[PDB]
């Protein structure tokens, strides 16, 4: 069977925390007062919750209320424990309250509001400087949550809220996040298709924080090349073929061989033989203002099949790509 794997960083953060910290199943939720919040408008309904803009009538502040769909008490407590553990961290969305919705009879998670613009339009206008700036802000959140023993597992543009006026960013939607425990087998059905790492797509379960770095590499490629999404699979199988058309099939075999993993035999008809492409292949006169040798080297170091070889979040904040970004 499969060769085991361990994160190369923050490997044992949870093993040395008290049990209270990671044993979310024993968490006792503290409930606030649902009459504090008045719903103003419904923004959307996603897989797990109905999302509203609301007003906290005790301070007249705008807030975001996510009224959860029926789900396992376990998964509610996991997201709530993770949000409490991370609260106040760099660029981590703030959970302001947890209340029982009287109509749905489920928990409603109340979050600080961020004055966002639709990433689809926002990514059309980001300058080279802005891409570097915001990548650095996302890395602050990822290094923090990884250092706190947690992987996000759903990094994508829709979960990055940006208030462009104030150049403020928050990483949101921690409902797929999990505590990292060395040697633990995780569910591979996480993240959203275009941002799934190769480990997910080959059903390797002993993955770690490095999954988020693949997803961040997918966002970066989409931004610097103005190609949304960058790996545009029609389904989870074609997703791996699209990746192989860029990174090549020989290194995909080397990856699966290293972990003694076998592809689904359904790949035998669809995968083909592909060389690794040079990143210059995706540059053209409409995105070249976003591309630099430092951007391409950084991307190359995120988008590795082998999850063990990817830059960690801290290593990524050390990269030359971020030298031009003004630090505070």
């Amino acid at each position: 069977g499969p060769v085991p794997s361990r994160a190369r960083v923050y490997t044992d953060v949870n093993t040395h925390r008290p049990r209270e910290y990671w044993d979310y199943e024993s968490h006792v939720v503290e409930w606030g007062n649902q009459d504090d919040y008045q719903l103003v408008r419904k923004l959307g309904r996603g897989k797990y919750s109905e999302v509203f803009e609301a007003i906290n009538i005790t301070n007249n502040e705008k807030v975001v209320v996510k009224i959860l769909k029926p789900v396992k008490k376990k998964k509610i407590k996991r997201e709530i424990k993770i949000l409490e553990n991370l609260r106040g961290g760099p660029n981590i969305i703030t959970l302001a309250d947890i209340v029982k919705d009287p109509v749905s009879r489920t928990p409603a998670l109340v979050f600080e509001h961020v004055n966002n613009t639709d990433f689809k339009q926002l990514y059309q206008t980001l300058t080279d400087y802005d891409i570097r700036f915001y990548m650095y802000e996302i890395l602050k959140a990822l290094d923090y949550c990884h250092s706190m023993g947690i992987m996000h597992r759903d990094v994508k543009p829709h979960n990055v809220m940006i208030d462009h006026e104030h150049r403020k960013l928050r990483l949101i939607d921690w409902g797929l996040a999990e505590f990292y425990h060395p040697g633990q087998e995780y569910n591979v059905r996480v993240a959203s298709r275009y941002f799934k790492g190769p480990e997910l797509l080959v059903d390797y379960q002993m993955y770690d924080y490095s999954l988020d770095m693949w997803s961040l590499g997918c966002m970066l490629a989409s931004m610097i090349f103005r190609k949304e999404p960058f790996f545009h699979g029609h389904d989870n199988y074609d997703q791996l073929v699209r990746i192989a058309k860029v990174l090549g099939t020989e290194d995909l075999y080397d990856y699966i061989d290293k972990y003694n993993i076998e592809l689904d035999p359904r790949f035998n008809d669809i995968l083909g033989r592909h060389s690794r492409k040079r990143w210059e292949r995706f540059v053209h006169s409409e995105n070249q203002h976003l591309v630099s040798p430092e951007a391409l080297d950084f991307l190359d170091k995120l988008l590795r099949y082998d999850h063990q070889s990817r830059l960690t979040a801290r290593e990524a904040m050390e990269h030359p790509y971020f030298y031009t970004v003004v630090k505070d």
